[PDB]
């Protein structure tokens, strides 16, 4: 089966879908590598441990309300122009991990080179590996890119490292699987996709996870056609993940970054990686957000006037304060303690 050289020799490097080093944005760490088959089955369920430890991203909205866990699979769902790529760079810069693996699947060449240029300027550059396939690549190679990125991550997990994996995007990975399946003689099952696709998606997504000694936490991007629209592929991918961050074109338009729609987003490992006090505070802040969106639609289309009802003005100030807290430009790391102090403040505010 199709195999590639992976190891410490690819840290700081750009790989094409065959594992060839086509560029180094930092000098080689060590010439240690081994051949691995890139399309392999997930490990035995009995070989894992639970996702129980939080993965601190330094992003207030995520760490506070959508806390990720070490070994989790997390979706990033976005239409075009929602800041997905900037959020990926933020997660790389601010998360503590031993290794970052980025797989860009069917991305345009310019975007690949821009991503690599960003990595070249990163202070974590020697921990990063980028695997790419452009739109010019055949479908087989595009699938291989995601499999190879996962395989590099598994290599470092086996060395006992904490690895963070990005696959951008699972939409293009699914389309590549579909095209390979069609060209192999398979008939469309749902909305053009053969049934083989819906079985090979979990095969790729179940490979990350935690062990007693290493881990892979994985972020998978999914390209929505528009912010609010009926998408079956996205729903399926969401159904097989441990959570999803929905990015909002509306919030992006307002310059609100990260453009996370908190009420549409969830981390399914939240309860198992947070303290009871944190979970209580997050419940309170979600109740507050739902109350605030209720009042927002209530008066902001019911012709709100700043001064009519002072309770409405209190609510609007609280809404603006929470939005300002969720907004976080790059280079503004928030420690988990500081995030929790903010959560405690807004949970207090839920008592009004
Ligand atoms: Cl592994
Ligand atoms: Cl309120």
């Amino acid at each position: 089966a199709l195999s590639a050289w992976v190891g410490y020799s690819v840290l700081g490097a750009v790989l094409d879908p065959t594992g060839k080093i086509v560029e180094r944005f930092t000098p080689e760490v060590a010439p240690i590598s081994e051949e691995r088959v890139i399309d392999v089955a997930p490990p035995s369920y009995a070989s894992r441990v639970g996702v129980r430890e939080p993965l601190i991203t330094g992003v207030r909205a995520i760490d506070g309300l959508l806390t990720c866990g070490v070994g989790q699979r997390m979706g990033i769902f976005a239409s075009a122009g929602c800041g997905k790529t900037m959020l990926m760079h933020m997660l790389i810069e601010q998360t503590e991990a031993d290794v970052f693996v980025i797989g860009l699947i069917g991305e345009r060449g310019r975007e690949v080179t821009e991503f690599v240029d960003m990595l070249r300027a990163s202070h974590k550059k020697e921990k990063c590996v980028l695997v790419f396939a452009t739109s010019d690549f055949p479908s087989v190679d595009r699938c291989n890119a995601a499999q190879l990125a996962t395989t590099v991550a598994e290599y470092f997990r086996d060395q006992g490292k904490r690895v963070v994996l990005f696959i951008d995007s699972m939409t293009r990975y699914a389309r590549a699987l579909r095209d390979v399946a069609l060209a192999s003689g398979e008939r469309p099952a749902r909305r053009g996709y053969p049934a083989s696709v819906f079985d090979n998606l979990p095969r790729l997504l179940e490979r990350p996870g935690a062990t007693s000694e290493g881990s892979i936490t994985a972020f998978y991007t999914v390209l929505l056609e528009s912010e609010e629209e009926a998408d079956p592929m996205a729903d399926e991918i969401r159904s097989i993940l441990d959570g999803h961050l929905y990015l909002s074109r509306k919030l992006a338009g307002q310059g609100h970054y990260p453009a996370i729609d908190v009420l549409k987003s969830v981390s399914r490992v939240f309860g198992q990686v947070t303290t009871p006090t944190h979970a209580e505070q997050a419940s309170a802040v979600r109740k507050l957000m739902t109350r605030l969106e209720e009042l927002q639609l209530f008066i902001d289309l019911g012709e709100y006037r700043p001064g009519e009802n002072i309770d409405n003005d209190r609510a609007m100030q609280m809404r603006d304060s929470l939005k300002a807290w969720l907004c976080q430009p790059v280079a503004q790391y928030s420690s988990f303690d500081d995030t929790l102090s903010g959560m405690n403040a807004f949970a207090d505010q839920n008592s009004a």
